[PDB]
């Protein structure tokens, strides 16, 4: 048996299963399935970490899987005293993508919503620390008003709310769940499904 | 899309992931690859984590991963008082196998070696109560007596060694190794290298 030949192989079937999961994960977030996504994701950090070395197309893969998780988890709120949604802005800003009208969109969003949320908990001081680390040097004058009057039902966040920024990242997500529909693992499984119909 | 042959093919997907890492990590095993065992056992659990339902075949499958990890923390040494060996032992009683000569050796092996791993560490009262767990109403008239002693270095345990046990378990691993050799992610993935040379 060659070892090496038994490795490269398992390699070319971590990274199968990483492009399925990633698939079932983008599933799980459109269709609300929050075990599932939880399930999903859990089985995706565990073949990344197979992984010694990946590529740049797995590379944006695992930042699409890491960048939902945060966004499943914005609304709740471990390592760092940064916010899920700051930290979804991280990688919204470091994934490989091309900086379209939507990408903008995403992001000032995220922003917006970042701040929203501590303020519907009720968490007036952690908003004012999320705005800081936001905005430190476009919305930041309005902003930083309606934090400071403890404004939590304005007009503004009407307009950029929870729901008009998930309807954005919905959109995105359906246009990564179009790219890898066709990927080896789900594209095999599914020929079996239609093979017994 | 319909929801529903979605999940059938991610049921199919998942069953092929588990064969897949099965046999990683039955190669593992057999290769005393530490490190690699333990990633791929994270990534089986996480995948069988996710299946609802499973056959009698899948049954036998993630059993046998349980008795590798049980076998492979023996000399270590959770939610029970029982040790590994131990648990090894309930496990290989379990699973939906022949019970041929190499089915009774194994299992003496692992009866003797329970009690022999504590008696090397030092802990003489932890063989004494393994000793009553595993024998409690063939070699219990033997086994007493080197236990009472103290006599970690007895010929008998030169014979029933680790070595011993570690072998037998391995040439079993290794007909499970050539079962699921044939198995369609492992297959898919070795059709890819054999293609690139
Ligand atoms: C490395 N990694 C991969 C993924 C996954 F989303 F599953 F793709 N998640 C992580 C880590 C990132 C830091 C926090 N803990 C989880
Ligand atoms: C359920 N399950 C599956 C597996 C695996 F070995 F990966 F196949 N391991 C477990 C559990 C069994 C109880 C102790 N913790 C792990």
């Amino acid at each position: 048996e060659d070892a090496g030949l038994v490795a490269e192989a398992e390699a070319v079937a971590a990274g199968w299963m990483l492009d399925f999961l990633c698939l079932s994960l983008c599933r799980a977030f459109r269709d609300g399935r929050s075990e599932d996504f939880r399930r999903t994701r859990n089985s995706a950090e565990a073949i990344i970490h197979g992984l010694s070395s990946l590529t740049a197309c797995q590379l944006r893969t695992i930042y699409i899987c890491q960048f939902l998780t945060r966004i499943a988890a914005g609304k709740t709120l471990n390592d760092e005293r940064i916010t899920p949604l700051e930290s979804a802005l991280m990688i919204w800003g470091s994934i490989e993508k091309e900086h379209d009208k939507l990408h903008e969109e995403i992001q000032n969003l995220i922003k917006i919503q970042a701040i929203a949320v501590c303020m519907e908990n009720g968490n007036f001081k952690e908003a004012e620390e999320v705005f800081e680390r936001i905005f430190g040097d476009p919305f930041k004058s309005k902003l930083l008003m309606i934090i400071s009057q403890k404004d939590t039902f304005h007009s503004f966040f009407q307009h950029f709310s929870y729901n008009h920024m998930m309807e954005k990242i919905k959109s995105y997500v359906n246009y990564v769940l179009s790219e890898k529909s066709s990927t080896f693992l789900m594209k095999a499984a599914a020929k079996v499904v239609e093979s017994k119909r």
